[PDB]
Formats: structure tokens, C-alpha cells, sequence
């Protein structure tokens, strides 16, 4: 400070390796804004790909990127800043060098075939002209028909096209230049030819059915003997039962004879020779029809306007299928006829059942080759039922009463008559009937141990019901107030009158002195209404004076009474 640019370290004399990269340089001290140039004198350095300059710290530095015979000769490096420039020049010199041969590694062995081609081969520095010769144990080796040597670039080989049990041993391989000498050696090893086996044909994995037989067939390629066995699931097969293996000039085939369910699975070959092994695997798939794991239940029995489930379970080969049929018809899936086939159950499920829901029944499930149904029979009946209610009968001692009930349902039914907690059988007293849709009791000769409420009890085999028909007696007629006397004065009113009870089909009948009476409006009125009787007399007078006899009458007998009127003058 203040200064023109100087040199601490100047440019210096360098030997350069032809084919490196080489580094120049030197530092340099002074005023700020030091500006370096680089020249062979007679011209300046321009950067480009060959040239890489730099001025880090102080120290300025050409990178000649790799060197060659152009770049010898004198460098100059110029420093520049604005108080002015020194520059200091060197010279730039070929390393020139020398040297004896030198293996760069080992002369590597080698382990071939037999009857194949193998090759030494190494490199080898050293200044030209490089000697090369190979010696097997101490014979040198010239090249014929099946010996080839090259030796160019630095690289020594020595190739033998067909190798031969003679050439197995040791190899040496010496260098030599005017300079010196190298040598490295190694060995050669020869082993037979063995193709590794593998199956140039593999077998068919097959669906076969039960019984019949079929046959896994593959092929095998490789150096022989090669050694053939079999495992089906993972365990050996050994000859004698349903598995026959045969093979003829690599031809290996595995036969099943009568395929049972046991003999579905994986069917692996197995090959061996000196040099390796190889498998392949087939697969027999065994067709099960569907079987009846949990069949439907014979018959059964439900009430009309109802429901059941009827349920089954198959199993067998993938992809089954259920079809119910009714009658043989198939069964539609309504609300009347269910279905749902999940994991093996066939499920029916039928609503609001009735008469029209009965006959048979059969389960079709159905497969790969294959097919059986379960059959069942079913029966929705109808409760009993009695119709009409007999009215109450009413009857007189000594008669036969005929007591019915109207019945209707699903015949046959079990119709029994009770009285009074007493099971009444068709003896003497009663006669019991019972058919199709009719039954009914005959009292005979009846009795007041009749008289009283009979019950009936009919059922079948889902539902049952109660009727009920009463025996009430026919009361006869009587007088609850007999006739009484009468005396009234000439031309004026009198009734006769008595007051009447029993079965209401009552008639009355008037007399005097035997004679039956009439009823002329001059006063006469005979009558009867609400259970009194009147022989009224609007205008009595002389001869309506008497006996007046009322006979009441009915069904279950007659009574009468008489009452004497007298007419006072």
C-alpha cells in the first residue's frame, strides 16, 4: 500500500505427466484490483474447456486440464493493477519417464468347464516394446488351432477355445521390457458339463369328478440321470394305492385312479440331478354333489292364517343353487313364499298361510354335476267352527227333542256333549251324531232331568269351540186368578174376567150350560190379550144369567174354571 502488483511466490519450472492435469501458479501481493493474465509470451491465455484460471486469496492458478505435447514451453503470468504490472515466466517440461514392466494385479485363476472356451487375461504397464509369454508349468505356449494369445493396449490374454482335461494346471504370464521384468501366474480348473434340471413341460391342474381317473403329465430337461418323486400335499407319494406315477424319458405322470374326496389337492414333481433341482404343481379339484347336511322334517301341521319356516342345509361344490317347488311348480319370492340361501341354509318362510298352502313340498338344490332334494308335506287346516247357534228348544214331557249344531272347518273333529259336567254317550236317552260338517243329539222320551242348558265341544287338530243349546219345559195354562162371580142390575156392564199364564200359543174358549158362546155385539166381546181373558157384556139383561166356564188352552194341557153370573130384576 500503495503499490503495483509483485510477486511473494513466482511462477517456477514444472514437469508435467503427459495425459494429467497439471496445476501452475503464484501469489501475488499489492494494491486492490489486481488483475492476472496468463501467455505462452509469444501469446495471451483465453479461458476455455483446455484452460481453468483462478485467483482466489492471493495465489493465481492455471488448471491445464489434461496435458499434452502443446503445452510445453514457456508460461508467463501477468498481475495488473492501475499503478502497474510485473509478470514472471517459467517453463513447463514433459515428465519423460521410463519404466519396467508391472502386472497391475494378480494374474487372476480360473475356474471353467470342460469342453468350453476359457480365458487369462491381465494387464501389464511398462515402456514399449512389452514381451509377453504364457507358460503352462514350464512349457511356453504357442498359439495353434485351439491356443490364441493377444497383447494390445496393455492387455495380455490368452484364450483356449475347447479346454481339454490336459489343460488344467498352472499358467505363468511374464513380461519383459529392456528395463526389467514382471510375472504373475494362476491356475486353471476344469469341472464336467451339468445342465441344472427344469420342467420344459409343466402339468395341467384338472376339475375331475369322483371315481374316474385322469393323469398329471409334465417333462423334464436336464444332464441324466435326473431323479423323479412325488408329494401330494406336502407329503411324499409312495406306490401301492390310488396314486400310480410313471415316467419314461423324462416324462413323469401321476395318475389317480378312482378319485375319492381324499385326493383333492396340490400334486408337486420333483426333479434332481448332480447340478440342481426344479418342481411344478398341478391341482385336482374333486366335484361333491350337494348333500343333505340338516334335511327338512317329514310333515307337519299349522293353522290357516299363520305362518312356519321351513329351513335346510346343503353343502358340497361352490355355486349351488335352491329351488322349492310346490306341487312340483316352482316357488316364486313373495310375501307368501320366502327364500334367503346364505352359507348353506335354504330358508322358506311362509306368511299368512292357508287351505290353499298344502300338499307337498320339495327342496332342489343343484351344482357343478350334481343334484338331490329333501321332501316334506305340509297341511294348513281350519279351527272348528260352529256356525249358527241352535235356538233354544222347548218342548213337553214323553217328546223326542232333536238338538243340531251347525258345523264348519277341516274335518274329521272331535264333537263331544256334556250336561251338567256329565259326558253324555249315545245310549238309551241319547242318540250322538257326528259327521262331516253336522252334528246333533237326540233326547228321547224327555224327562225334567232334561230340562237344562247342553254343551258341545267340538275340535280338530289345531283349534276347538263351544256351542251351546238349552231344553226349557212348555208350562201349561193356568188360572193365576180364576173366574169370580158377577150380579149386576138389568142393562148394565159386566166383566167376566180371569188372568192366564204358560206357553204363549194359548186359546181361550167360552161356554154356558155346554153351549159354546159367540160373541154378538149386542154386548158380547169375547177376548184375550196380555195373559187376561174378558167376556164382557156391554148391556147385560135377563138370560145372560148363569154358569160361564173359561177353558184355557195350550200344548201342554187345558184347564178351566167357571164363575155364575146373576142378573137381579
Amino acid at each position: 500500500a500503495m503499490e503495483p502488483p509483485y510477486f511473494i511466490e513466482p511462477l517456477e519450472h514444472v514437469e508435467a505427466a503427459i495425459g494429467e492435469p497439471i496445476t501452475l501458479q503464484c501469489k501475488v501481493d499489492g494494491t486492490p484490483e489486481i488483475r492476472i493474465a496468463w501467455y505462452k509470451e509469444h501469446t495471451k491465455l483465453r479461458s476455455a474447456p483446455a484452460y481453468k484460471m483462478q485467483f482466489k486469496n492471493n495465489v493465481a492458478s492455471l488448471v491445464i486440464n489434461k496435458v499434452d505435447h502443446s503445452d510445453v514451453g514457456e508460461y508467463t503470468c501477468k498481475a495488473e493493477n492501475s499503478v502497474g504490472a510485473v509478470a514472471s515466466s517459467a517453463v513447463l517440461v514433459i515428465k519423460e519417464r521410463k519404466l519396467p514392466p508391472s502386472f497391475a494385479r494378480k494374474l487372476k485363476d480360473v475356474h471353467e468347464t470342460l469342453g468350453f472356451p476359457v480365458a487369462f487375461e491381465c494387464r501389464i504397464n511398462g515402456s514399449e516394446p512389452l514381451q509377453v509369454s504364457w507358460y503352462k508349468d514350464g512349457e511356453l505356449l504357442k498359439d495353434d488351432a485351439n491356443l490364441q494369445t493377444s497383447f494390445i493396449h496393455n492387455v495380455a490374454t490368452l484364450q483356449i477355445l475347447q479346454t481339454d482335461q490336459s489343460h488344467v494346471g498352472q499358467y505363468n504370464c511374464s513380461a519383459s521390457n529392456p528395463l526389467g521384468t514382471a510375472s504373475s501366474s494362476a491356475k486353471l480348473t476344469l469341472s464336467e458339463h451339468e445342465v441344472p434340471p427344469f420342467f420344459d413341460l409343466k402339468p395341467v391342474s384338472v376339475d375331475l369328478a369322483l371315481g374316474e381317473s385322469g393323469t398329471f403329465k409334465c417333462h423334464v430337461t436336464g444332464t441324466a440321470p435326473i431323479k423323479i418323486t412325488w408329494a401330494k400335499d406336502n407329503r411324499e407319494i409312495r406306490p401301492g394305492g390310488n396314486y400310480k406315477m410313471t415316467l419314461v424319458e423324462n416324462t413323469a405322470t401321476l395318475t389317480v385312479l378312482k378319485v375319492t374326496k381324499g385326493d383333492a389337492g396340490q400334486y408337486t414333481c420333483y426333479a434332481s440331478n448332480v447340478a440342481g433341482k426344479d418342481s411344478c404343481s398341478a391341482q385336482l379339484g374333486v366335484q361333491e354333489p350337494p348333500r343333505f347336511i340338516k334335511k327338512l322334517e317329514p310333515s307337519r301341521i299349522v293353522k290357516q292364517d299363520e305362518h312356519t319356516r321351513y329351513e335346510c342345509k346343503i353343502g358340497g361344490s361352490p355355486e349351488i343353487k335352491v329351488l322349492w317347488y310346490k306341487d312340483e311348480t316352482e316357488i316364486q319370492e313373495s310375501s307368501k313364499f320366502r327364500m334367503s340361501f346364505v352359507e348353506s341354509v335354504a330358508v322358506l318362510e311362509m306368511y299368512n298361510l292357508s287351505v290353499e298352502d298344502s300338499g307337498d313340498y320339495t327342496c332342489e338344490a343343484h351344482n357343478a354335476a350334481g343334484s338331490a332334494s329333501s321332501s316334506t308335506s305340509l297341511k294348513v287346516k281350519e279351527p272348528p267352527v260352529f256356525r249358527k247357534k241352535p235356538h233354544p228348544v222347548e218342548t213337553l214331557k214323553g217328546a223326542d227333542v232333536h238338538l243340531e249344531c251347525e258345523l264348519q272347518g277341516t274335518p274329521p273333529f272331535q264333537v263331544s256333549w256334556h250336561k251338567d259336567k256329565r259326558e253324555l254317550r249315545s245310549g238309551k236317552k241319547y242318540k250322538i251324531m257326528s259327521e262331516n260338517f253336522l252334528t246333533s243329539i237326540h233326547i228321547l222320551n224327555v224327562d225334567s232331568a232334561d230340562i237344562g242348558e247342553y254343551q258341545c265341544k267340538a275340535s280338530n287338530d289345531v283349534g276347538s269351540d263351544t256351542c251351546v243349546g238349552s231344553i226349557t219345559l212348555k208350562a201349561p195354562p193356568r188360572f193365576v186368578k180364576k173366574l169370580s162371580d158377577i150380579s149386576t142390575v138389568v142393562g148394565e156392564e159386566v166383566q167376566l174376567q180371569a188372568t192366564i199364564e204358560g206357553a204363549e200359543p194359548i186359546s181361550v174358549a167360552w161356554f154356558k150350560d155346554k153351549g159354546e158362546i159367540v160373541r154378538e155385539s149386542d154386548n158380547i166381546w169375547i177376548s184375550y190379550s196380555e195373559n187376561i181373558a174378558t167376556l164382557q157384556f156391554s148391556r147385560a139383561e135377563p138370560a145372560n144369567a148363569g154358569k160361564y166356564t173359561c177353558q184355557i188352552k195350550n200344548e201342554a194341557g187345558t184347564q178351566e174354571c167357571f164363575a155364575t153370573l146373576s142378573v137381579l130384576e
